[PDB]
DNA sequence: CGGAATGTAGGC
DNA sequence: GCCTACATTCCG
C-alpha cells in the first residue's frame, strides 16, 4: 500500500523481465504505456494481468510489488512514435532524451 | 549470400530493433530460435515477416542483410526452458552460459 | 475473478 | 487451405 523505489521497479530487469515504456500521439494530447515482458516473451500491458501471471508461475525474487505501470518511472527501454512526411516511424530514446518526454507526460 | 557479422547483427539493435535467442527441448533435441521486435513493439519469428515489415516502413540505415535468424548469432539476449517439478521456467542465460547453450544446438 | 467462447494472425 | 497459439470478449 505504498510507493515503490526505482530500485525495485528495476529488480525483476535482474530476473529475465522486460520493461518498454511508449510514448504515442493519442486522441487529445500525448500519452505514455508501460509493457512488461515475462522471461518466457509473453506481452504484458495491465498490472491484473501481471498478478494472474505471478500466480500460475514459479514464485522466485519477483513479487507484486516490483512492479508499475507508470510511464513517468524512468525504469526500461523508452520508445516514442515520430510522424514525418515520411511515415510513423517509431524510435527507441537515448537516456538523455528519457527525463524531457517524462516531463511532457507529468500534468 | 554472405554470412553477416556479429557487427552487422549489432547494428539493427542500436536502432530500436530487440535480438533474442530462445532455446528449449523438442522430440529429441534441444533446438534455439531467434524472436526480433521492430521498434514498434512487433514480434517477429520469420526472415519474410522482416522483409515485409522493412518494405512498409521508411527504407533508412536498417537493410534485410543485419538481419539472422541463426540461434547460433551470439547477439541479443538468451533464454532456456528448464522443465522443473514446479513447472516449465524460462531462464535469462548469462554471457558465461551463452556458449555452451550455442555448442548444444550445433549438428 | 478465473475460466470459457470467440476472434485473429501467422505457421505449416 | 486448416491448425495452433495468442489476444480479446464474455460469462455468473
Amino acid at each position: 500500500r505504498r510507493i515503490a523505489t526505482p530500485e525495485e521497479v528495476r529488480l525483476p530487469l535482474q530476473h529475465g523481465w522486460r520493461r518498454e515504456v511508449r510514448i504515442k500521439k493519442g486522441s487529445h494530447r500525448w500519452q505514455g504505456e508501460t509493457w512488461y515482458y515475462g522471461p518466457c516473451g509473453k506481452r504484458m500491458k495491465q498490472f491484473p494481468e501481471v498478478i494472474k501471471y505471478l500466480s500460475r508461475n514459479v514464485v522466485h525474487s519477483v513479487r507484486r510489488e516490483h512492479f508499475s505501470f507508470s510511464p513517468r518511472m524512468p525504469v526500461g527501454d523508452f520508445f516514442e512514435e515520430r510522424d514525418t512526411p515520411e511515415g510513423l516511424q517509431w524510435v527507441q530514446l537515448s537516456a538523455e532524451e528519457i527525463p524531457s518526454r517524462i516531463q511532457a507526460i507529468t500534468g
